[PDB]
């Protein structure tokens, strides 16, 4: 109103029939921290129709980016799927979220554990110089059902290591670990199963989580997150907050409404 900026769509790409990304302009007033979410959506019948969305773009990029589900009868995404370049969206002005470095004690390895659209905030974090200064390795796990749901997989593997500003840090420090559950692919499984078997650690070449070295951000389905939270706490890791830095922090990629 006043609670929103209007932005224009500058590009759009559909990954699958349930996943798409788009880029927009960015109001010069807008600021956020990598990992945060805002309310995004459309003016519908002169009223805002908005939903929580992670900001997928890099923190000082002159533009915004969203990585979105398409839910066929979802009030927002049943509309938002039909976006075209030039269309208007609205974006709220007060970012929030728990996916923040300072909610974590200092460490050596940051594991970004995601399913589905829960990759979104991590697309911002892995484009933040700050993360590479704070952590010697950043391990991005992205778990999906189908190989075509590995949104950004060519960008992450092939383009991002060539970035002028981030490329050498990414070549040296980012370990990208896509995994698929329901189609043939070189890496298969749920990240829960891959942690319990030890397979994750063997494949990325790092030791099993330890209290001194390893920190985690989790973003994905409620079920993944409840199960992975139990895994980490059984291993002695504690949830961080702003008042008390811990070893992991959690954000839902969506809620079952
Ligand atoms: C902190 C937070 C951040 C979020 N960030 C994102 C984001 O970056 N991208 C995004 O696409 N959504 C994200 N969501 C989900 C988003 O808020 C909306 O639910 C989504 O835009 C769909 O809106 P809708 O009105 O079409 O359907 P809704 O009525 O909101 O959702 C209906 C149902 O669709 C399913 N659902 C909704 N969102 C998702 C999803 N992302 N993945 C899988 N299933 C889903 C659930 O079954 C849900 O009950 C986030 C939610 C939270 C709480
Ligand atoms: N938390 C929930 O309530 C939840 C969870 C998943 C799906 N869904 C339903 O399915 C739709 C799509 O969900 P989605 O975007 O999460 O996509 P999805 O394609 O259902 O799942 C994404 C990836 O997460 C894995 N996964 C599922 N449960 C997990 C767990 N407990 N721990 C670790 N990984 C797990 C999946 O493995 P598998 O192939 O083995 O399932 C898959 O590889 C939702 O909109 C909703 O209707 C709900």
């Amino acid at each position: 109103s006043s609670n929103f900026n209007q932005e224009t769509v500058t590009d759009i790409h559909h990954w699958t029939d349930t996943l798409f990304s788009f880029r927009t302009t960015r109001d010069p007033g807008f600021r956020f921290q990598s990992g945060q979410f805002i309310m995004m959506g459309l003016e519908v019948n002169g009223k805002p129709l908005t939903r929580a969305y992670s900001i997928a773009s890099s923190l000082y990029e002159d533009g915004l980016e969203f990585f979105s589900i398409k839910v066929p009868n979802g009030p927002l995404t049943s509309k938002l799927q039909h976006l075209k370049k030039g269309d208007q969206i609205i974006v709220s002005k007060k970012p929030v979220g728990t996916l923040l470095y300072d909610n974590l004690k200092p460490g050596k390895h940051l594991w970004l554990l995601s399913t589905g659209t829960g990759l979104a905030p991590f697309l911002s974090i892995i484009r933040d110089l700050e993360v590479y200064e704070r952590f010697e390795k950043v391990i991005l796990v992205h778990g999906v059902r189908q190989v075509a749901e590995l949104a950004y997989t060519d960008f992450i593997s092939n383009e991002l290591p060539q970035d002028e500003f981030l490329g050498e840090m990414v070549k040296n420090q980012l370990i990208y670990y896509p995994t698929v559950t329901r189609e043939p692919y070189k890496t298969r499984g749920r990240l829960t199963d891959l942690i319990r078997s030890g397979q994750l650690f063997k494949d990325v070449g790092l030791p099993e989580f330890n209290h001194e070295d390893d920190r985690m951000m989790l973003c994905g389905s409620p079920e993944m997150l409840a199960e992975t939270k139990q895994i980490l706490e059984e291993r002695g890791f504690t949830e961080g907050s702003q008042s008390e830095p811990g070893e992991f922090v959690i954000e839902k990629a969506f809620v079952e409404k």
